[PDB]
């Protein structure tokens, strides 16, 4: 009654309750979404050149992004989506993907609107969609049917996908790399969501903030690239995850105008402007990407090569202990199959029908020193049971991390 | 149709097409709500360490403020409403002041809901009600019956202001100092809003960043260190006008945490995290001036004392060249009455019943180099006729651009 119905539900939040378990015990830290190393010098140093230059850097900038940035914007991804893209009308910087997210969601999303989310999905497109009056509508990624399992074999399968469509569908929330799963949509994939959202003409909210995380030669394609795709896509990316400098809360969606004058008016009725230098730290590390682009010494060559041997690094520490990991193609995740210990230990302490992997990742931080995330907590209500076995690790972490986490799993490994 | 409905009005933004009839001239520019001088060294520097100091600092920060950012409030703020405030329940770091007001609404305004905006009013208090449903309700500061007026005098009516509440009022947006009048509301002005405010159990939206920014001795009161009051106020405050920064975009409202715990869910379904080093600088720029509070070398003292200056200087230089300023006790900005322009020069070049004042700055920008912004953008749209005879100015300027305007006035001098 004090306060409005929009707030209705999504008040609860799965994050803090976990990440205030995990600092009352000694552990390795791996359900946090950022690396625990530095971002990349010329980064750092960025920031540095901008809280240190011309100093009128300190007052307000433009209200739809700062300008060198938005330039940067325009051209780095008009090259790579393929696209004439105007900073002016196409281009919005936002307080970090999540930020963008919201825009978007405001901007679209009315009562009665249903959104298509893909399952399994960062939890905040449901919460977000259901502030914004919308309903959203489930489909799953549904794994194929070795040992260990490829986050590639998850599919979406197309009658289902179709099905979920109706005239009340206003957008898909299509997410890629995809977190927690770590899937990288291929071109056939694309094409199916691209095609029915023209058929039924849907806007395609997609959350690209993971695009330079990928990682086996596996290839990240923009669904806006796609042929007539612009016209209905919103394409948000992050400078956290693509600097690994996630407290900058950078980010940015890039869109068409007849869409993106909304976006705007959420903007300029919300946040009105980003912070100055934050953006332009963000503009100088994308014109230094450009600049290096495809060579040998670029951070997106360099990055997803290291980041993809911490992968590899993570996947087998935790295979010979039980775990059943699920390679990743993308993101800086990737959840492993957790059925094994729900056979060889089935009831755990834990709340009233709070699902298996909840409890599972509560007795695993208490007892054997490590941190994950119950990947329950990215399935609607109603699937929870059905996918209440996998957990979520993150791998972008520094070599002692990696290390101390062995150690952990080899105490573990007596028993 | 593709649009939310919450979208409906508010996407005209007056900004925009001002401060851009204003680049094609060369013009002294004192529409501009923030200064052209650097931030105090002690803050800038303070930027500087939180972006050079420890690398962790780039990372994600606690969702609802950085913690060393939400001990200084709790402490400083806590000390001067005489409050005891903690941190975690009575803080929420938020995109500046603008997105604490935004995070406001969005938590309490609902379909029905009305909200009491005191005109003048900075212009985001109406859309930003009508994106949450809410239909404001509007009262007017009306100017007492020298010839140089004074913000004080700009009366609440008590009668006036007792009949706009009804059954459905949620909130009353109060701002002192006010933007664009410069008043600074007395005790007794407070206690008047306060009583209401208890008697129809409403909540007292109050913002407070220009804080600091008091004139002549005026002390600036907050509504939420009254009897009774913190149960129902939410205050909120920005770095920027606090610290000359408002590129930095960090603000805060502190509150009573069963009202809160909404302004939470808004922001962790929104934001989720502010960035993590404007925080830092905000943190260590408010120990700085808590450790100096009432010094002669404090910035809360200093600064006011040289913006006290400006106001002085510019209220001199307006005064010969006919137009009567409006002494503020508060705020980067005084009003300018122009009425006698208005008889001297009736019609104008503009648009079909835009209101005078509008006309006239476009007028000004034009032949005489300045800019000022009418102050019926801070009007609801049926009191605009009655109040086109204000404009308004920003003294917070470097004394090369009191300089210019000088310059600029008497050319214009010789007509
Ligand atoms: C981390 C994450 C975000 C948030 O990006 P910020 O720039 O931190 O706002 C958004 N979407 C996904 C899928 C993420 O993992
Ligand atoms: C400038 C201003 C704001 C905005 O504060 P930011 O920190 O820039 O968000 C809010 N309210 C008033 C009355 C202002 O003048
Ligand atoms: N996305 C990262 C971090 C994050 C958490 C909550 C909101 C926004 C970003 C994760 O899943 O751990
Ligand atoms: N408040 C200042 C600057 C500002 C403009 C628009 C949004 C937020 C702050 C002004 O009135 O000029």
């Amino acid at each position: 009654q004090l306060q409005a119905r929009r707030l209705d539900g999504i008040d609860y939040n799965p994050w803090v309750e976990f990440v205030k378990l995990a600092s009352e015990h000694d552990v390795v830290n791996l359900g946090q979404g950022f690396p625990d190393f530095p971002p990349p010098d010329f980064a750092v140093e960025a920031f540095q050149h901008a809280v240190s230059g011309d100093f009128m850097l300190n007052q307000y900038t433009k209200t739809f992004g700062y300008p060198p940035l938005t330039k940067i914007l325009a051209s780095f991804f008009g090259e790579l989506l393929g696209q004439e893209i105007d900073p002016l009308r196409n281009v919005l910087v936002t307080v970090g993907g999540y930020g963008a997210l919201f825009t978007a969601f405001q901007a679209l999303v009315d009562e009665g609107d249903e959104v298509i989310i893909i399952e399994p999905f960062f939890d905040c497109y449901e919460p977000m969609t259901m502030m914004a009056g919308g309903r959203p509508v489930f489909v799953s990624l549904k794994p194929g049917p070795g040992e260990l399992g490829s986050s590639s074999n998850w599919q979406l399968d197309p009658m289902e996908l179709a099905g979920k469509f109706t005239s009340r569908t206003k957008a898909l929330v299509l997410n890629t790399p995809n977190n927690p799963l770590g899937k990288v949509f291929s071109r056939e994939e694309l094409e199916l969501v691209a095609s029915l959202c023209q058929q039924h003409d849907v806007v395609c909210i997609t959350d690209e903030v993971y695009q330079w995380m990928v990682y086996d030669g596996h290839q990240h394609i923009s669904i806006a690239s796609l042929p007539g795709m612009w016209e209905r896509t919103l394409t948000i990316g992050s400078a956290g995850k693509t600097f690994s400098a996630t407290g900058w809360k950078v980010g940015w969606v890039l869109g068409p105008d007849h869409i993106m004058k909304h976006l705007r008016t959420v903007h300029q009725n919300s946040v009105f402007h980003c912070p100055t230098q934050s953006q332009a730290a963000v503009a100088e590390s994308f014109e230094r990407e450009q600049l290096l682009f495809r060579q040998p010494s670029s951070y997106f060559v360099q990055f997803p090569q290291a980041m993809q041997r911490c992968r590899d690094h993570m996947i087998r520490s935790l295979q010979s202990v039980g775990l059943k990991p699920l390679i990743p193609q993308g993101s800086y995740f990737l959840i492993t199959d957790i059925s094994d210990f729900k056979r060889k230990m089935p009831d755990l302490p834990g709340a009233v029908d709070e699902p298996y992997d909840r409890r599972f990742v509560k007795w695993m931080i208490k007892n054997k020193g490590l941190v994950a995330i119950p990947v329950s907590i990215f399935y609607s209500v109603p699937h929870q049971k059905h996918f209440d076995h996998y957990i979520r690790f993150c791998f972008v972490k520094d070599e002692a991390t990696l290390q101390a986490m062995d150690e952990k799993l080899r105490k573990w490994k007596v028993e």
